């Protein structure tokens, strides 16, 4: 893996492919078992290959920016509820270049209202990709249970796509969660 | 784990707790990328502990039977659309001594129409447990991708509760859901 400057990434040869994924989240006041604060509702997706990842996809020649790519792809995966907002350049977090495929993976985090995020959750089964490219959404448990293993640490033992695990860890550190 | 016949499992006494789970599935003629047959939609659930399991829960004092407990629990976990069908004794598959102090886990498999199963998925975010006890539904991918790893093999590498993994595989074999 290799962190790359955005300007650097945009200037990569025409050969390279770009993908954009977004962490959609909202403040959540709720309490699991009336005891353990949820803190935030964060969405991930089980992909057709059995790995957990974030919603998004490939930027294509038809797209004029990373962001039009992302939002276009977001609407496929999540359905019309995703068109209630737009992930923009101001939501951008990172670009990562692995080895293997010539792909740069850009990460975005978009804060929403709990209402908005819930509506995205509730409509995702009517999205184009549901039951095909996408197997279903999950929430990320931000809490660690009393045994120190259940909740977030066990969630992180699941199989993840690409940099999604790294991308999530980083975004939680930046939210003051650990 | 140690399989018990249903009559013996039921004969366990007083301090033993009973938990009931259902594999809900439906035929699906969909083709991934126009070429990989889905065969069936099968539901599992990301639990509050980050583990994948099947929907259901604990039978309580007020339930008349295992089946009443299971259907009640499914209504709580999945929401209203779970009440379009009823999981019966005919759907029962197995009982095992679970991981947990004195717990027997009963397992059921229930075939639905696709319409019924889509409706369980569509309503699931409004259920009582959603966002709390449960974190979200996912379909079990039954195919293996060209690389020989993506799909079912990789899915089987996720974190599972109790013996959910083993209940899935057995059910996949006995119900003839793979090729
Ligand atoms: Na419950």
């Amino acid at each position: 893996a290799r962190r790359l400057e955005l300007g650097e990434a945009l200037a990569l040869g025409s050969g390279w492919r770009h993908v954009c994924h977004a962490l959609l989240y909202a403040p959540d006041p709720g309490m699991l078992a009336g005891r353990i604060p949820l803190r935030y509702a964060i969405l991930m997706q089980m992909r057709f290959d059995g790995r957990l990842g974030f919603p998004g996809g490939f930027v294509d020649t038809q797209d004029r920016s990373l962001e039009d790519g992302l939002n276009r792809e977001l609407r496929e995966e999540l359905g019309e509820a995703a068109a209630a907002f737009r992930v923009e350049r101001t939501d951008y977090r990172s670009s990562h270049v692995g080895s293997g495929p010539r792909v740069v993976a850009h990460f975005y985090a978009k804060r929403l209202t709990l209402e908005e995020l819930l509506a995205v959750e509730a409509g995702a089964t009517r999205a184009k990709d549901h039951g095909l490219e996408v197997l279903g959404l999950v929430r990320v448990p931000l809490y660690t249970l009393r045994d120190g293993v259940g909740g977030l640490p066990t969630f992180l033992e699941n199989s993840f796509i690409g940099s999604a695990r790294e991308q999530l860890l980083e975004a939680l550190q930046d939210l003051g969660l650990l």
